[PDB]
């Protein structure tokens, strides 16, 4: 079945976890402690020397977005056709771009870079609001009328940014309602309120 | 048909161009000058305010990796099954990770960071050599026995690094032979020797 190997943080595993939970899938969490990691053996066995590591039967995967696309492909959360599949990728690549900046700020220069980052945030979120405005008035999902892996990834992106910059979605009504709507999905809402998610820090350095 | 909108550089369009050329596809190049860009009109119309922009019929796309996956999906260069498709993604995500570091060095701190970057390069390339060593002794492609979009992206990554750090592939027999082998493909070899590729700078700031 499914196994996710990661440090005890939400980080790059939050979106895929939301996906599995919302889709009613079962998986095992293999928690790797900083000590175990510093031992070196696991890290040396990882393709790119990093986590998360994911297992689907004997298929071993690395790279958070590969896991998301794999689950999206296998579970039918990758658009209804090739055109939608491309739009889903366009959304996810954009989500990834901002996540990288978020990650850089959090771990590289939180104190000195936060003000500049928050000032530039609106412009960074505008694209997703626009995407929403062009798809059924933003009443359904980011692409098409069915959920996709990019939805879970974008939702996480938005959630963590509201912790970083409380109220950042006030400027974006479609994104605001989208967060509330997706968060209300029964299995997702239950997962998001579970200690399995809540008692885990967003990042690994105590910043958010 | 196909249209790629970009600045007059190889950058993030090199891989997809190699793909189209090698696959015998025709496309139009719409060159955007720094002046035209600074005007602001085109940039404001771009989803994430950046290039490349890609057009396939009435389908408009942004994000270099979205264009690669779209071409891979529609042209049959995305693995033979879901398992291979995931491995292709894993390779491309890894290629993207290193490309981002390469781009950061080139445009952010070439002079001061080059030495450290080159020292860390072997460890950054090892994963791709390992990937090749696990797929038919590295005698075919990065994943499976058929070419994929990740091949064109990895090939470009390797080509530009050979310019940045001559001989970086010497210690990697599989990657070395792979570059020579893929570069020898008739249509690709012809494209790589054409002025449309050769007379274009790798990057936009005169560094490489
Ligand atoms: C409470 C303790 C928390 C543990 C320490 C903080 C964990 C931070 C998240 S893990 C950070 C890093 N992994 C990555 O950056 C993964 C990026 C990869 N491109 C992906 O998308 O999957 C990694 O493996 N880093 C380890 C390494 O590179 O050695
Ligand atoms: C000799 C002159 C060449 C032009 C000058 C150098 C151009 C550098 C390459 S273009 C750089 C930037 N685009 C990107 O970074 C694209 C990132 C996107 N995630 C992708 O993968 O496609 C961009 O649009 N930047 C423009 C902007 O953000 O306004």
């Amino acid at each position: 079945p499914y196994t996710v190997v990661y440090f005890p943080v939400r980080g790059r595993c939050a979106a895929l976890r939301m996906l599995l939970a919302d889709q009613g899938q079962s998986w095992k969490e293999e928690v790797v402690t900083v000590e175990t990691w510093q031992e070196g053996s696991l890290k040396a066995s990882c393709l790119y020397g990093q986590l998360p590591k994911f297992q689907d039967g004997d298929l071993t995967l690395y790279q958070s977005n590969t896991i998301l696309r794999h689950l999206g492909r296998t579970l039918g959360l990758y658009g209804k056709d090739q055109q939608e599949a491309a739009l889903v990728d366009m959304v996810n690549d954009g989500v990834e771009d901002l996540r990288c900046k978020y990650i850089s700020l959090i771990y590289t220069n939180y104190e000195a870079g936060k003000d500049d980052y928050v000032k530039a945030l609106p412009g960074q979120l505008k694209p997703f609001e626009t995407l929403l405005s062009q798809n059924q008035g933003g009443k359904t999902f980011i692409v098409g009328d069915q959920i996709s892996f990019a939805d879970y990834n974008l939702l996480d992106l938005l959630l963590i940014h509201e912790v970083l910059a409380p109220g950042c979605l006030d400027a974006f009504p479609l994104l605001s309602a989208y967060v509330g709507r997706l968060s209300a999905r029964p299995k997702l809402k239950a997962f998001l309120a579970s200690p399995e998610y809540v008692n885990l820090p967003i990042n690994g350095n105590g910043k958010q």
